[PDB]
């Protein structure tokens, strides 16, 4: 092969490899056709490995002549060649993109890659709209970039069924099978596992079996009881899979494999230490094998630009699986991976909107440069030809922290401005509470006024907001925290319209939003905070391994009460404890609010479903229903608390709200927090929901809104009217 004809094969390979959405078997197909075409030499076998900018073709003429093409990267950085021969190459050399290896017998053994099949489970009835699965996509890209294995990806999100999974597995004959098992997928996982082991027993498969993600990590005993040879990946999967591949080659013993729990021969459960992955530089662009099918389901692009939480102190948030340190992608890798995913999505006409999976997008570094890192990512996005939109999550104190200097906070505001400039769209802030006592119980580290100011600053930059809010928690005593929460949620001095920066410095804008009451009033949207709450009337869920669960167990012993039911055991499928409230009135209110939600779910689901596809004028009508429902749901709790503990100010607000909707006389005990009385009070309040749904009914009859073909709004409205006051579950 001439030195000029190297160049031609590289040129065409670069064009093949640029199509990063194709599965590796499809890439190999195009490589075979390119090499059979020139017919200026024949070969026995080809292998493609690597990914995106390091994709590599091996052409095995036989074991004594092996050609290696690396169009996108210096072959000297190839990790498979480096494992085979750490000094094969010349250090003083122009970059090398081709090399023929002659009489290199052991290189062939390195090119016999094991096969790994990774399966993302999905209960499709609960999640109709897929998102690119990072759980398996990053495990695949890590293995491909290290050239450790041929990886097959199966995603139940796009409709692949249990029986199709097994068919796939029989056809590919993998050496390692891995299932990602998430909340609510225990039964599905056990079904797939039963069939895998049934076929191992029958001799149709021989594979190391492993499961990963949070459900088996937290509850390994229920898995080991049914599958005692199963290997559970406790934390990150990358090095775990690397080491199972080594163990396949007898290069590691089982008790050396990174980050797994297993049953040894004596019957005892072992856990191996998990070395935290070098995420900054070893985990590349998620594999995009499934992207085409995801686009057919109108699915979403996703990326994780950091792992972990440097704060890690919220008492309801368990840190054992996700870890207590923050590991960011480099600015360079973040921009590259975003470019890859956006280019691949554009190929399938997926719109350029990235959902960042990060637990904490902004983070914190020992050198304090985290804000400059974000600004540098934003500057890179602003250099692109096309704009993007992106969503992410952040704590309120990643916006505003009065324990830090004014200069820290002013630079924080500049950072958030660059986020808005680069496309920050809907941002989730974990406010969680409006009550300083409850915030302390939540370990949030924030105050209620600090939360208000964070919302002011972000909303003023034109970023749209969503907030988590956990109204009820089991250790709350009395109604005081609920009153503080309701007052917080009714504040109208928090949400700002997008403010034109004009000539203001960052410091002047910051100063005005903190202190200038007239500025705040002029720019407010006038909407109360509860309008951006993600889930109204939410109650605490007590997950395993949390400080909050231990706080509960500690109240159980200190006041001699049995709060954790199921005889102290947790639920494996949901990774949480079933727990009752220390204050029985508060538990009654939480239960009532869940029943309220259940009673309106069918009709409000239908309204929201119709809203997705309505014309502009119907969309606004249906949206106004959803706004009014949220409003009625907020003042349900204000009304319940009023009937348990009245005050003058709350009475005025409820009377204002009634009078505002021409329905002050629709409503006509006290201090009685029994379930019976609360239900009776809520039956009364439900008359206000009836008044809203009578308008929906009239609008439907008038043709002002349009029903689905199966008459779903008609059907659910009819049921709702017939079910009034009838709180059976
Ligand atoms: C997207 C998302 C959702 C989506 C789910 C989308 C989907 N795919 O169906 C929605 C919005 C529906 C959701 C809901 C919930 N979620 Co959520 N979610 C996330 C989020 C933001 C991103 C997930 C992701 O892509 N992670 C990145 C990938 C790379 O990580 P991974 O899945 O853990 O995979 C790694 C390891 O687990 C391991 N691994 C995974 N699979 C496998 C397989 C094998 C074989 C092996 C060996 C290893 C392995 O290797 C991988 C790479 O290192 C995460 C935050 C996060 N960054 O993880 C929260 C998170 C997972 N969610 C969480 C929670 C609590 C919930 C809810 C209960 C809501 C709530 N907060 O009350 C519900 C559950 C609903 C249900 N399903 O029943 C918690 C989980 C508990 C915890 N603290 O660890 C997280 C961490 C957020 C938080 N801090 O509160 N979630
Ligand atoms: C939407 S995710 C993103 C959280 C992310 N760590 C952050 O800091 O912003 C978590 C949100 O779900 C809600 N949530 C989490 N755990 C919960 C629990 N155990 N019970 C009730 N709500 C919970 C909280 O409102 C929280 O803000
Ligand atoms: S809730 Fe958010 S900030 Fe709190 S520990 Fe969990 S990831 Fe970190």
């Amino acid at each position: 092969l001439s030195t000029k004809s190297i160049e031609y094969y590289l040129k065409e390979l670069k064009e093949i490899f640029s199509q990063i959405w194709l599965k590796p078997s499809e890439i190999e197909k195009r490589c075979e056709e390119l090499f059979k075409r020139s017919k200026e030499f024949d070969y026995k076998r080809i292998l493609v490995s690597g990914e995106t900018d390091n994709t590599t073709l091996y052409v095995i003429e036989d074991s004594s002549k092996i050609h290696v093409f690396s169009p996108n990267r210096d072959l000297r950085e190839n990790p498979l060649l480096m494992r085979w021969h750490p000094s094969w190459y010349e250090i003083e050399s122009k970059e090398i993109y081709y090399k023929c290896f002659l009489s290199c017998e052991e290189l062939y053994e390195h090119l016999e890659l094991p096969t790994v099949t990774l399966v993302n489970l999905c209960v499709i009835e609960n999640f109709p709209i897929p998102r690119l699965n990072l759980s398996t996509g990053t495990l695949s890209s890590y293995l491909r970039k290290e050239q450790l294995a041929k990886v097959e990806l199966i995603d139940m999100q796009v409709g692949t069924t249990i029986n199709q999974i097994i068919k796939n597995l029989l056809d590919s004959q993998p050496d390692i099978i891995g299932l990602s098992v998430n909340f609510g997928q225990k039964k599905l996982a056990f079904e797939i596992l039963d069939l895998i082991y049934s076929h191992i027993e029958n001799g149709d498969l021989s594979s190391i079996i492993t499961v990963g993600n949070v459900i088996p990590s937290f509850s390994p005993e229920q898995f080991f009881e049914r599958y005692p040879s199963l290997l559970i990946c406790d934390k990150e999967g990358e090095y775990t899979l690397r080491d199972l591949i080594k163990m396949l080659k007898k290069e590691l013993k089982l008790d050396e494999v990174n980050g797994i729990s297993y049953v040894d021969e004596s019957g005892e459960v072992k856990h191996n230490v998990a070395e935290t992955v070098n995420f900054k530089e070893e985990v590349p662009t998620p594999s995009l094998d499934i992207l085409g099918e995801i686009s057919k389901f109108r699915g979403a692009l996703t990326l994780e630009t950091s792992r972990g939480c440097d704060y890690s102190r919220c008492t309801f948030c368990p840190r054992d699986h996700k870890l207590r340190s923050w590991r960011p992608l480099s600015v360079e890798q973040t921009l590259k991976q975003l470019d890859d995913i956006l280019r691949a999505g554009k190929h399938f006409n997926i719109k350029p909107h990235i959902y960042m999976a990060d637990e904490e997008f902004i983070g914190e570094l020992p050198n304090g440069t985290e804000a400059q890192r974000i600004i540098d990512i934003c500057e890179g996005l602003l250099k692109r030809e096309e704009k993007i939109k992106f969503d992410f999550a952040a704590r309120a104190d990643s916006v505003y922290e009065p324990k830090r200097t004014k200069e820290w906070n002013v630079e924080r505001l500049k950072m958030w401005h660059y986020c808005a400039l680069a496309g920050a769209d809907r941002i989730f802030i974990g406010v969680e509470s409006g009550s300083n006592q409850q915030l302390k119980r939540y370990g949030k580290g924030t105050t209620s006024e600090q939360n208000i100011i964070a919302l002011r600053l972000v909303s003023a930059l034109g970023i749209n907001l969503r907030i988590g809010f956990i109204m009820f928690d089991q250790l709350m005593k009395g109604l005081d925290n609920l009153k503080e929460n309701l007052d917080f949620l009714e504040r109208t001095d928090a949400l700002m319209k997008p403010i034109d920066i004009g000539d203001m410095t960052y410091e002047e804008l910051y100063d005005k939003l903190l202190n200038d009451k007239e500025f705040i009033e002029k720019h407010k949207t006038g909407k109360p905070v509860y309008t951006i709450v993600s889930y109204m009337l939410a109650s605490m869920e007590i997950l395993m391994n949390t400080p909050y669960s231990r706080m509960v167990q500690l109240t159980e012993r200190k006041e001699e009460v049995n709060l954790i039911m199921n005889d102290g055991k947790p639920d494996m499928n949901m990774g949480r404890y079933a727990t009752s409230f220390v204050d029985k009135t508060n538990g009654n209110l939480s239960e009532a609010c869940q029943m309220w939600i259940d009673s309106n779910f069918g009709v409000m689901y239908t309204i929201k479903s119709l809203h997705k596809v309505a014309n502009p004028r119907e969309k606004k009508k249906l949206y106004s229903y959803m706004e009014t429902h949220r409003e009625i749901s907020h003042f349900l709790l204000k009304y319940l608390v009023y009937n348990l503990s009245p005050d003058k100010e709350s009475q005025i607000i409820l009377s204002d709200f009634l009078r505002m909707h021409s329905m002050e006389h629709i409503l006509d005990n006290v201090g009685d927090g029994s379930k019976e009385n609360i239900l009776n009070v809520m039956t009364n309040w439900q008359l206000i929901m009836e008044k809203l749904l009578r308008d929906v009914e009239a609008d439907l009859n008038k043709g002002i809104i349009t029903d689905s073909e199966d008459h779903r709004l008609h059907n659910t409205l009819k049921r709702w009217f017939s079910d009034m006051g009838n709180w059976s579950l």
